[PDB]
């Protein structure tokens, strides 16, 4: 016979930052719906000693009418509406009519007590609020009108956040085995679980502020920045210079540029190739080279960015001076397979495993597809592409004693019982290089940072860092566009964070090195916020020249 199923919609879980600060949450309100034809069939049950409270009454007396009129009389005082008007809405044709919008959970509960299930039901609204407004807006993403996550973290964590709808089934007809209105089965909703990010609201806010202030100062087409905890691989901030309200159409339009952008890393990429050279025992970090300003190999000519003479640099100095030519000379005996292997081993060309919507794996071509030139440019961060997360994780390897961890952005999930379950990214920690090789590269990176210490400084702290530039898609009247990138490990003598900044077409007195001072502004804030002890004096510098 006739049957009616009512959906009990699960309420969406919250998104919170690393400290429990709420970033996204849904408003529990309801639309109250009537079914006119079921209302018209309604006959109220008279309270007697046989029914107990399984009956209908108003002020302790029978309802006195039937159908729409009876439903309206029962509903009117609960909804604070006029019975005549309700009766008219329930006297139309069809199985659907809105009776009242935007009612509270308390009113919804009162309606349930009227013993009108099947005839009247509540539809949970899907309004989603983001209390921090524009903060990490495109990273949070947004939901559609049905409360489904369609961008950012809302989408990635949608299963967890959505929960599982329940239902009620009513016999509204006359089967002869239950009376009309009897609820014959139900299944409770399981409300969504809450998601805690590794992102810290204060670090994220300051990083976005630094990028905004940097746009005012240097007028970059865009800037992105990331802060990663060295020992855990947790992401404390992942930021871009665009400004969008969380949950807005703009935010839902596309992933954060920090998530999606890919680019050649340029000279920062030398860290990966050189690590390989040391690991394989092809060179030692203090090996001495004579590095001319050009070199020709197999009909191919390579140049450094700047004219110099025949320089007396060690392998560490080739890194510090960003010498492409030095890398070509040093890498002479490194086979194509070894080159590919060490770049790939640092995570280049592979998914971070974070599963951010719109995230690319980047591009690193198989070594047998390389030609006589690209087999060499790969040594200095050209001819393959990375996103900021991959670059930052590769640099973290040097900070973390040669070990690469999967990065994490989802810290924990809290279920409906209130149980907090820490989350752990798929895939395991892997050793990329020996700890001793990592130490030597950190030492060379600290010499690389000191190369720029006339304008890149965090007072009281040693840094290990590398800079780079690379051509990207030309824009805004620039014949050739470039990015400035810079990645810093801080403090060098007890690494705590990696901070990477990428700016497109920065202007001003620092030109292509503008990303450097920007990482240092973030660095300064982090040492103060976490009260990091000042560095000890550097006593073991590996020589950069001879």
């Amino acid at each position: 016979s006739r049957t009616t199923t009512v959906t009990l919609k699960a309420r969406r879980g919250k998104i919170m930052d690393t400290n429990g600060a709420i970033l996204a949450q849904s408003v529990e309100r309801y639309t109250i719906i009537g079914n006119p034809e079921q209302a018209q069939a309604f006959i109220p049950t008279t309270c007697t000693k046989q029914t107990g409270s399984n009956c209908h009454q108003i002020n302790g007396k029978p309802v006195g009418v039937t159908g729409a009129a009876a439903v309206a009389r029962l509903l009117a005082p609960v909804l604070g509406m006029d019975a005549t008007e309700l009766g008219a809405k329930l006297s139309i044709s069809g199985q659907y009519v809105v009776l009242k919008k935007d009612v509270t959970p308390a009113v919804k509960r009162k309606i349930s007590k009227l013993n009108l299930g099947g005839i009247v039901y509540a539809e949970l609204s899907n309004e989603r609020l983001y209390s921090n407004g524009t903060l990490m807006g495109s990273l949070l993403g947004g939901v559609d009108a049905d409360g489904k996550g369609v961008a950012g973290i809302e989408q990635m964590e949608n299963k967890t956040l959505t929960g599982r709808d329940g239902y009620q089934v009513y016999q509204q007809g006359n089967s002869g085995v239950e009376i009309p209105g009897t609820m014959t089965e139900s299944k409770d909703a399981v409300n969504g679980s809450d998601v805690t990010l590794t992102i810290d609201r204060d670090v994220q806010w300051y990083t976005e502020k630094v990028l905004s202030d940097s746009e005012n100062k240097y007028h970059s087409a865009w800037g992105i920045a990331m802060v990663q905890d060295v020992q855990s691989g947790d992401i404390l901030a992942l930021a871009d210079s665009d400004t969008t309200e969380a949950g807005s159409d703009q935010a839902k339009m596309g992933a954060s540029r920090a998530v999606s952008e890919t680019f050649e890393p340029g000279s920062i990429g030398k860290v990966l190739a050189m690590s390989g050279m040391l690991q394989l025992g092809l060179h030692k970090i203090d090996d001495k080279f004579t590095v001319p300003n050009t070199v020709t190999v197999e009909g191919q000519t390579y140049k450094d960015a700047v004219d110099h003479g025949n320089e007396h640099w060690t392998l560490a100095g080739i890194l510090e001076q960003s010498s492409n030519v030095g890398m070509v000379i040093a890498g002479d005996k490194m086979t194509n397979e070894q080159r590919y292997n060490f770049i790939s081993k640092f995570g280049i060309g592979q998914a971070t495993g974070l599963n951010l919507p719109g995230e690319s794996e980047g591009v690193l071509h198989p070594s047998d597809s390389w030609d006589r030139r690209t087999r060499n440019t790969v040594l200095f961060g050209q001819g393959y592409t990375v996103n900021v997360m991959q670059l930052t994780n590769a640099i973290s390897v040097i900070a973390n004693k040669g070990v690469k961890k999967p990065q994490r952005i989802i810290k924990s999930i809290t279920d409906t019982a209130g149980h907090v379950e820490e989350q752990q990214s798929k895939g395991e920690a892997t050793r990329v290089i020996d700890e001793s090789v990592a130490s030597q590269m950190l030492n060379a990176m600290e010499s690389s940072a000191e190369h720029y210490n006339t304008f890149v400084k965090v007072d009281g702290y040693r840094m290990a860092a590398k800079s780079g530039t690379a051509e990207v898609a030309g824009a805004n009247g620039q014949l050739t566009s470039i990015i400035s990138d810079y990645s810093t490990i801080i403090p060098a003598d007890n690494p705590r964070f990696v901070i990477t900044v990428v700016l497109k077409d920065p202007q001003g007195s620092f030109g292509g090195l503008t990303a450097g001072p920007v990482t240092a502004e973030i660095g300064e804030f982090l040492m103060q916020k976490y009260e990091v002890p000042a560095s000890s004096p550097r006593t073991d510098a590996i020589p950069v020249n001879w």
